[PDB]
């Protein structure tokens, strides 16, 4: 779901997509510690977005990858400028396009919103 190049926060500092591993431990909505407890294979050919965010932050995701927006949980392909990203001052997207298909993976985190943070800026997503 998520570029393998994307950085993702950990308690010890910085991974990527890329690099987590399960039983490793990411940043949940409250920036306190979150176990990986599951993940997928790097995927190939999937169809895929840059999301740019008004924190100055952009992330390459798949289509399907999704986000906790104050609608409720969107989609990569039905996200719209102008919404934000919660947990619950909320970064904004400012604008969502396509983007050549490049590897991508996803991971499952353990605590109880099923969110981590993902980016430099930090911003929510949901597993
Ligand atoms: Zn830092
Ligand atoms: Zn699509
Ligand atoms: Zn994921």
């Amino acid at each position: 779901a998520l570029a393998l190049d994307t950085p993702l926060p950990t308690p010890s500092g910085w991974t990527t997509m890329g690099d987590v591993a399960v039983g490793d431990h990411l940043l949940g909505p409250d920036g306190e510690p979150t176990r990986v407890v599951a993940d997928t294979d790097v995927m190939l050919g999937r169809p895929c977005y840059v999301v740019e965010f008004s924190d100055g932050t952009a992330i390459v995701a798949d289509a399907q990858h999704q986000w906790p927006t104050e609608h409720g949980v969107r989609i990569t392909a039905n996200l719209r400028a102008g919404m934000h990203t919660v947990v619950s001052p909320a970064v904004q997207i400012t604008a969502v396009r396509r983007r050549p298909s490049v590897p991508v993976r996803c991971v499952e985190v353990d605590n109880p919103e099923h969110l981590y943070l993902a980016g430099p800026g930090m911003v929510p997503t949901h597993n």
